[PDB]
């Protein structure tokens, strides 16, 4: 149980009344949790952002401008989790939409590049409870993208789905 805090996840910011018409998950961000395996396995297509909960189906709606987007640079950025529960971990991967992908239409695995940017397997291993990944977002990007940080947990069938809404200069 976690999420990202910096650069503030879509649910973290629904739970900081930066995001809208956000439903459930404003007052539990932590918990976006689903199967794990993402891509081969997984949440279903167009239901990535919330996991596959039916509570947290609001954060599956996708327009152009239905998210709140953080300003970031292309290149070095760091990514750091807040962890309420420090569950035995396999994997941490940071995903990022295709360089033409359509903000119209539902997050699906044809939105991302399914190459991670960056990935760290920790074998199982107990996280701290503050996480952090120094990672360059690819600069071929620009404007608005979806970022998704996808942990995956060692000791259950579960992972953890992050998705980041983001504004993209060099």
């Amino acid at each position: 149980h976690g999420y990202v805090e910096s650069p503030a996840s879509r649910a973290y910011q629904c739970k900081l009344q930066l995001n809208t018409q956000c439903g459930s998950v404003q007052y539990e961000p932590q918990s976006v949790e689903g199967l794990k395996g993402f891509p081969q396995a997984g949440p279903a297509d167009g239901h990535i952002a919330s996991a596959d909960k039916s509570t947290f189906f609001e954060l599956d709606q996708q327009t152009p401008t239905r998210w709140n987007k953080l300003n970031l640079k292309t290149g070095p950025n760091s990514f750091t989790w807040k962890l309420t529960a420090r569950h035995s971990t396999t994997s941490w991967r940071y995903f990022i939409t295709k360089p033409n992908w359509d903000a119209s239409q539902p997050l699906t695995r044809a939105s991302f590049d399914l190459t991670p940017f960056c990935q760290f397997n920790d074998g199982g291993a107990i996280p701290a409870a503050q996480v952090t990944h120094q990672c360059n977002i690819p600069a071929d990007r620009s404007g608005s993208h979806v970022i998704l940080a996808v942990w995956d947990i060692a000791d259950t069938a579960n992972a953890f789905y992050q998705a980041i809404d983001v504004n993209l200069s060099k």
